[PDB]
């Protein structure tokens, strides 16, 4: 099992969300964050101004899936979230040792099906 | 060391929190999130309406503990957070390689005691 | 690759942020959380009152770096965030299996450079 954490542009939420639902994702969590991602020598454009290290609003998507579904999920997010301008986002994949469904106590594969 | 991340119903915060404090948990983090968890063919009830993939408000609890305490923490959350209606929540356990207490620089077991 | 998650006092954001930018960090994410950290028998001071398990506002910083940069990042956060009063914060380091830059599809070391 893996956790996929994707930082995306806020306006992209709808476009990304539809891609994931159509791909068969059945659970996801979203939160509001702020961030910077300043590659060397670049500025990020937002509403007609250029930024270096100021924090900009982003959204964090969290999706826990079976290992065999990670690449599909990654591909769907990338294709829907990208624009070609710096600031499009970043995805981090991390291990999940156990998953538990609260209502039933189901575990692991059963809790993500 | 493990991180326990629990997504719960917002109203349950107090009921869950009291269970964990009584069990001896000494540190926890809470954040506001939104989410869906649509098992196939189901709808989630909220304030008299039925939802499919709309995002609903949830809370994310994060608790870092020693390995030997994980199952106790899981049990306390499940028992306090559940209601029997879909939407009760989900728990993800993940590895923590190092913990550092900022004030003192204490590490690992010392930083979670 | 590792994720560094640091819970800090909200007022410290600026002091911590400047330390990390000067150390060469190029990406970070911040979120608003609440928390308690009650070591046995202690109270946390906030705006002239003493707290046990009430939730206090904190900030969560998330920084994904190469393994060889973790200790530098940890040191910079600790030195900038600390005050000597309980409630200064806690840092959790966890594994990241894959990183993807959304705009380009670059992976891993390429996505964090
Ligand atoms: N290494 C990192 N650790 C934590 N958060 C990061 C990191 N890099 C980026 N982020 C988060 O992702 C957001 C988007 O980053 P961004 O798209 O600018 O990445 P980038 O590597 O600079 O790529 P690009 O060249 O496309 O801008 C940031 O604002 C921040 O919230
Ligand atoms: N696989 C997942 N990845 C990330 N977040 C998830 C996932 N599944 C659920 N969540 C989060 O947990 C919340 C509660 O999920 P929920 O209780 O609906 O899970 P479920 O598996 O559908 O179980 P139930 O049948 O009890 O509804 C969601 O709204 C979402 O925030
Ligand atoms: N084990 C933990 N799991 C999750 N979050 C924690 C944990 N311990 C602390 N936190 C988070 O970090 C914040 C700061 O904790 P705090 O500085 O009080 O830690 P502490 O171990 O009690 O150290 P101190 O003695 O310096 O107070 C908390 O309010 C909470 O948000
Ligand atoms: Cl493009
Ligand atoms: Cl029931
Ligand atoms: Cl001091
Ligand atoms: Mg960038
Ligand atoms: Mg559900
Ligand atoms: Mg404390």
């Amino acid at each position: 099992m893996k956790k996929i954490e994707a930082i995306i542009r806020p306006f992209k939420l709808d476009e990304v969300k539809i891609a994931l639902v159509n791909a068969g994702i059945v659970g996801m969590t979203v939160s509001e964050v702020r961030g910077f991602g300043r590659q060397k020598g670049q500025t990020e454009r937002y509403r007609g101004s250029e930024y270096t290290v100021e924090f900009l609003q982003k959204l964090k998507l969290e999706i826990v899936v079976e290992d065999a579904q990670v690449d599909t999920v990654i591909d769907k997010i990338v294709a829907a979230a990208r624009t070609g301008e710096n600031g499009d986002g970043k995805i981090f994949v991390s291990p999940v040792d156990q998953t538990i469904r609260i209502r039933t106590g189901e575990k692991n594969a059963d809790a993500i099906s």
